């Protein structure tokens, strides 16, 4: 059973978190090919190798077709630089001769299949040619001579005369190449690059190149460490265990299963965090370099988990031109790292230059990449087309999970020099228990809503019209979708109905004077009014009425005690606010921007739908508190301007030509004569981005008594108006993936 599969998968998972380390990561033939080169004198004068494990590891890790590498995962870079290398240090040490044949075979088959529209991967063109000419020296029987082989080492030499015309020689950003650039290196300035666990760039291969040359103890160190916790080989990359960890915890929430790992997930942060720095991180806690993709992924995970960190980290990845790279120790620069660089500016807090220089140009530059480099009928493309479309304050949480269970690559290879396996990070038990979870709190809203729709009908919403579709909206748009939140949700949506139904009621029908009697029966919470307005709205009146009656029993229960005169309150300000709309509109005045906010930012109507709700949480809410969760404390007043001035740009032209006003657009422009309405637009939109920001702020700023998950119910109402006003698909479509249908097993 379903329960039962993802049970066993929490505990598996969970056993990985406790498991975490250095890192996990695939053996590199490459890196492991260039330890095994390395050599050493004996007692009596003969060399022989330094690392004999890292030679036997070569000699027992040739794939069946004569190829080193990663079996399951060809590309034609990877194999060529694995092959080459494992067959120099076979050849190196008089030794696997059966094998260096058929390594040969390979290599010169392959070379003629590299051309010059395959995509090269990074540094290929220095390091690979570096390769061939030590294969040549030892007479390995190669096709050196092919047009494109001649041509990259021809580009290689070009680079190498680059290195030793300049003044202070190897250049930072050519680190990661160094073992293809032995000949020209000045070994004394090059040590400045090392890390403090002795590696250069955490590269066993390059580490391997500068012992070689320099006797370096550090680098000793290093790889018989590396080595002996390996047995006796290395991978392409060590330590990685802040990569490791920020990654596992990113996939895990971005996936919608982090909530079964809360106490792993603070465990793993409190590691990274230890090792934070304003100078970024690297993969590892060892790194001289750090990087855009760790530091950016640590800035976005650590915020997210209520971290103090700062923006400014990602200055240490931008150039004079506002430009971003991936590390100081290459030129390339990495698509996922401009991904991340994306993902962390969404959690912007206001005033953050760094966030808004880094979206500038991750923005475009992801833009770019799908409309002129990522294939439309992939994972990738399909994960960065959410990214881009589906930003942070726009991301429904069950639509993120959903959207990246299918882009969740279980079975991927990153690509450096050359490829690797990083297994908690695309991991299957991850994804499977992600797709089973789904479909088990998918059954459980299938239920929610069933209750609605008996609901629907027994209040007697259906008798009197209401869209029996409508309710399936109201209840997508709740975005709080955890188990424990069912009788909130459930709430949340009888409220949202009314809500929707008063709305209509107030414009359609109901003449001011029956609007100021309903008004005016909610300020004494009682029927005594009834009788003033018409029959229908008497019905939408005792509709509420019972509802609140019922919901108000039920907050007894939760709060422990009566909290009826908070409650009323909400209800109150709402209704007076639609009065005050009328007054304005039979009276044809327009306000002043301030004076239609203080109106109109209520009137929008986040009071109603939030308060009742958030007491059925299962938090306390003592009486002091209500106004520091509530209206009119900082983040409530900033969600409800996001809902009111994005409402308005989506619908004032619609609401003009029905004789409506009042608007952001109107106000704004009344308050300043020269601005159009492109220039309204554009105030409100700044006003609008200002507000999420801060919002953001105060969602994350620790109290000693507000409480955190009523707070994450009132913040996360911030996104139905962004994903439904935003200034492709359509709610039918987001319906249909959330609750509808199920994810294959
Ligand atoms: C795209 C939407 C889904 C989510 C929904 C809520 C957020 C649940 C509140 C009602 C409006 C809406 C925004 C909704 C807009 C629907 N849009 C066609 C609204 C266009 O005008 P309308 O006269 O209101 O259409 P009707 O509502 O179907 O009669
Ligand atoms: C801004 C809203 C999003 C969230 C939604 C739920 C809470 C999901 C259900 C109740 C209605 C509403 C409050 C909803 C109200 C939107 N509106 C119908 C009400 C207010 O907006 P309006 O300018 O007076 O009319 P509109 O332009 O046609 O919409
Ligand atoms: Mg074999
Ligand atoms: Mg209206
Ligand atoms: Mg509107």
């Amino acid at each position: 059973t379903y329960q039962e599969r993802a049970d066993e998968l929490v505990v598996k998972i969970k056993d990985m978190f406790n498991a975490l380390g250095d890192g996990d990561i695939s053996p590199s033939a490459y890196d492991t090919a260039w330890v095994a080169r390395l050599a050493t004198i004996s007692s009596d004068g003969s060399e022989k190798p330094r690392f004999p494990q890292a030679l036997n590891w070569v000699f027992n890790n040739q794939l069946q077709d004569g190829s080193w590498g990663i079996e399951s995962h060809f590309s034609l870079c990877d194999r060529l630089l694995n092959t080459t290398n494992s067959v120099i240090a076979l050849s190196v040490w008089k030794t696997g001769h059966s094998q260096v044949q058929q390594g040969a075979e390979f290599i010169a088959e392959n070379l003629r299949l590299l051309n010059e529209e395959d995509e090269l991967s990074p540094d290929f063109q220095i390091i690979f040619p570096a390769l061939l000419q030590k294969a040549k020296a030892l007479g390995i029987n190669l096709p050196y001579d092919l047009p494109f082989i001649k041509y990259l080492s021809t580009t290689r030499e070009a680079r190498l005369t680059d290195v030793s015309a300049a003044a202070d020689n190897i250049p930072a950003n050519m680190l990661n190449a160094l073992e293809g650039l032995e000949e020209v290196i000045d070994w004394n300035k090059i040590m400045r690059f090392q890390s403090k666990d002795g590696s250069f760039l955490s590269s066993p291969a390059s580490t391997a190149c500068v012992l070689m040359n320099t006797g370096d103890e550090k680098c000793f160190t290093f790889l018989n460490n590396l080595l002996d916790k390996f047995g006796g080989c290395v991978p392409c990359m060590y330590s990685i265990d802040l990569l490791e960890r920020l990654s596992l915890v990113d996939n895990i929430e971005h996936l919608g299963i982090g909530r079964h790992f809360k106490q792993e997930i603070k465990g793993a942060l409190d590691y990274v965090y230890r090792h934070w720095s304003e100078r970024g991180i690297g993969w590892g806690r060892d790194s001289l370099v750090p990087d855009l993709n760790t530091t950016a992924l640590g800035l976005r995970t650590l915020r997210m988990h209520g971290y103090n960190v700062s923006s400014d980290v990602l200055n240490n990845f931008k150039d004079e031109n506002g430009r971003f790279f991936s590390s100081a120790g290459q030129t390339h620069v990495e698509l996922r790292s401009v991904v991340n660089l994306f993902r962390a500016s969404d959690l912007a807090f206001p005033d953050e230059r760094a966030m808004d220089d880094a979206r500038k140009f991750a923005e475009p530059y992801l833009r770019e990449a799908l409309a002129t480099k990522i294939s439309t009928n992939t994972k990738l493309f399909k994960e960065i087309e959410y990214v881009v479309e589906y930003p942070w304050h726009m991301s429904i949480p069950r639509l993120e999970a959903r959207s990246y269970i299918d882009s969740y690559d279980d079975n991927y290879v990153w690509q450096r020099k050359t490829l690797y396996r990083m297994p908690s990070l695309s991991n299957s038990k991850c994804l499977e228990l992600a797709k089973l979870d789904f479909n088990i709190v998918q059954s459980l809203h299938q239920e929610e809503l069933k209750l609605l729709t008996r609901w629907w009908k027994e209040s007697g919403m259906a008798d009197i019209n209401f869209t029996r579709h409508r309710v399936a909206e109201v209840y997508f748009s709740s975005a709080t979708f955890e188990p424990e939140y069912s009788a909130t949700r459930i709430a949340f949506t009888k409220i949202g109905c009314l809500q929707v139904l008063f709305d209509d009621m107030a414009d359609i029908f109901a003449t001011l004077d029956e609007l100021k009697s309903f008004t005016e029966g909610v300020k004494r919470w009682d029927t005594s009014l009834l009788h003033e307005i018409p029959e229908c709205m008497q019905t939408c009146f005792k509709v509420w009425f019972k509802l609140m009656e019922e919901v108000n029993n039920d907050v007894v229960k939760v709060q422990g005690r009566d909290m009826l005169a908070h409650i009323r309150k909400p209800w109150e300000l709402y209704f007076n606010c639609y009065v005050q709309e009328r007054e304005w509109l039979e009276a044809g005045y327009i306000p002043t921007f301030e004076e239609y906010l203080k109106t109109y930012a209520i009137s929008v109507g986040l009071g109603p739908c939030t308060l009742q709700p958030i007491l059925l949480m299962g938090e306390l809410v003592k009486d002091d508190v209500v106004e520091k969760v509530h209206y009119p404390s900082n983040m409530f007043e900033l969600v409800s301007l996001s809902w009111r001035l994005t409402n308005d740009t989506k619908t004032y032209q619609a609401e003009k030509a029905r004789g409506q006003q009042a608007s952001g657009i109107a106000c704004y422009m009344k308050d300043n004569p020269g601005a159009t309405e492109e220039d309204a637009i554009k105030h409100i939109c700044r006003v609008v981005d200002r507000a999420l920001k801060e919002a953001s702020f105060e969602y994350f700023k620790p109290s000693n008594d507000i409480p955190m998950g009523c707070k994450s119910f009132i913040f996360n109402l911030r996104l139905c108006v962004q994903i439904f006003y935003k200034f492709n698909e359509e709610i039918k479509d987001y319906i249909r993936k959330v609750y509808i249908d199920p994810i294959q097993v």
